[PDB]
């Protein structure tokens, strides 16, 4: 299946005998699921995201059926606001990003030019919005708060911002704030015709 990003890329998964919905998230290294019942041993672990950090339980060798496709790997269980299927499992179902074709064995980083500056950013299908590290942008902005896996952060919202993503031009909203990594979200990914394929 190929999938566009005009809507969040949700898939049905089966894990631990239970059926759940999860977001295919190219910006996540790991798979993180809402608190749920899984059998077996686990190790305490700490992961980060926008907002800060959360403690999770790490289960290994977990079988998961993602949109019918089987994969086995590490699954983290904790207080995430949404169930996320990260690259550790996306590579097993042969997921690719298309806009060039991009595989997910490494983080999908691209070079962007915005506000006259060159930066690197992560193509993130799990992000509704585009969020960049503090930087100098011209013009008016509006205060806004956004959430992520570890809580929330305050950002500055700039609209009608031109960005060149891997050579492709797009114009849209860009949030600027304390994100640990520059993220290109669906609002811009749709403009460069990015598709998720597996
Ligand atoms: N949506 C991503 C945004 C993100 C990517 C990479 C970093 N980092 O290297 O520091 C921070 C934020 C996200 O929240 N990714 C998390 C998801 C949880 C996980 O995979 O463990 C991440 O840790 O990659
Ligand atoms: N990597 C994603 C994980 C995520 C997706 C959706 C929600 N949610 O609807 O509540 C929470 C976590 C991520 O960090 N998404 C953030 C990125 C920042 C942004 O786009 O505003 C999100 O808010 O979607």
């Amino acid at each position: 299946p190929q999938v566009t990003l005009w809507q969040r890329p949700l898939v049905t998964i089966k894990i631990g005998g239970q059926l759940k919905e999860a977001l295919l998230d190219t910006g996540a290294d790991d798979t993180v699921l809402e608190e749920m019942s899984l059998p077996g041993r686990w190790k305490p672990k700490m992961i980060g995201g926008i907002g800060g950090f959360i403690k999770v339980r790490q289960y290994d060798q977990i079988l998961i059926e993602i949109c019918g496709h089987k994969a086995i790997g590490t699954v983290l269980v904790g207080p995430t606001p949404v169930n996320i299927i990260g690259r550790n499992l996306l590579t097993q179902i042969g997921m690719t990003l298309n806009f060039p074709q991009v595989t997910l064995w490494q983080r999908p980083l691209v070079t962007i030019k915005i506000g006259g500056q060159l930066k690197e950013a992560l193509l993130d299908t799990g992000a509704d919005d585009t969020v960049l590290e503090e930087m100098s942008l011209p013009g008016r902005w509006k205060p806004k708060m956004i959430g992520g896996i570890g809580g929330f952060i305050k950002v500055r919202q700039y609209d009608q911002i031109l960005i060149e993503i891997c050579g492709h031009k797009a114009i849209g909203t860009v949030l600027v704030g304390p994100t640990p990594v520059n993220i290109i979200g669906r609002n811009l990914l749709t403009q460069i015709g990015a598709t998720l394929n597996f």
